[PDB]
């Protein structure tokens, strides 16, 4: 099962906001293809 990123909140920096972009995608993309 695919990684499950941590969310971000009260430190969600444009970076942070943009990794868990990434991971969230990767997420959604690798949980709908598991």
């Amino acid at each position: 099962p695919p990684k499950k990123p941590k969310k971000p909140g009260a430190g969600a920096t444009p970076e942070k906001l943009a990794a868990y972009e990434k991971e969230l995608a990767a997420y959604e993309k690798e949980l709908a293809a598991y």
